[PDB]
């Protein structure tokens, strides 16, 4: 495992997974459970932290940028789908700011 | 810093000349663009012209602060526009380049 992917796993995912605002993002969006019948009409590439974490655990990624794009898709899906005023947007913004702060110190 | 230099000369330069970058090179002009609700929804406007000027004038203390402004710029687009708007695709395309280039920044 590259230095970069080790960092994404040990530093970035570690910080984000345990965060108090992480829970809406720890599993795929369940549109039935959440009452969101248009979710998959709007969001064509669902992504969540559970998936990213499993991919890090299973050496799915070849480059760190690939993992970073998955985090990015997760956050962007939230901004695109939700109303600007929804609390979930605030939660995503908070997590993404940590993501970027940590990525500023990633190797290589 | 070494990182701020990189964000200016490597990251911003690449984004700036991109064929999808023209809506992002200057602040959103809500009057000229006919967006009467833009500043009621978007409370922290950001654009690449502003970031570039901040880079030129040594406004940033750290690389992360600059990266946060890029992020705010893209996030504003996703929040304000309709999912089906072309500008969302343009922002997505630019943001993927941003993250690719950031992955190679000096640690
Ligand atoms: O991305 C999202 N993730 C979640 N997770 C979630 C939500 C409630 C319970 C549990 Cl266990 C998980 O909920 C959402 C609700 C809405 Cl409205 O928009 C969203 O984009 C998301």
């Amino acid at each position: 495992v590259t230095n970069q992917l080790q960092y994404l796993h040990k530093v970035v995912m570690k910080a984000l997974w345990k965060h108090q605002f992480a829970w809406p993002f720890r599993q795929p969006v369940d549109a039935v459970k959440l009452g969101l019948p248009d979710y998959h009409k709007i969001i064509k590439q669902p992504m969540d932290m559970g998936t990213i974490k499993r991919r890090l655990e299973n050496n799915y990624y070849w480059a760190a940028s690939e993992c970073m794009q998955d985090f990015n898709t997760m956050f962007t899906n939230c901004y695109i789908y939700n109303k600007p005023t929804d609390d979930i947007v605030l939660m995503a913004q908070t997590l993404e700011k940590i993501f970027l702060q940590k990525v500023a110190s990633m190797p290589q």
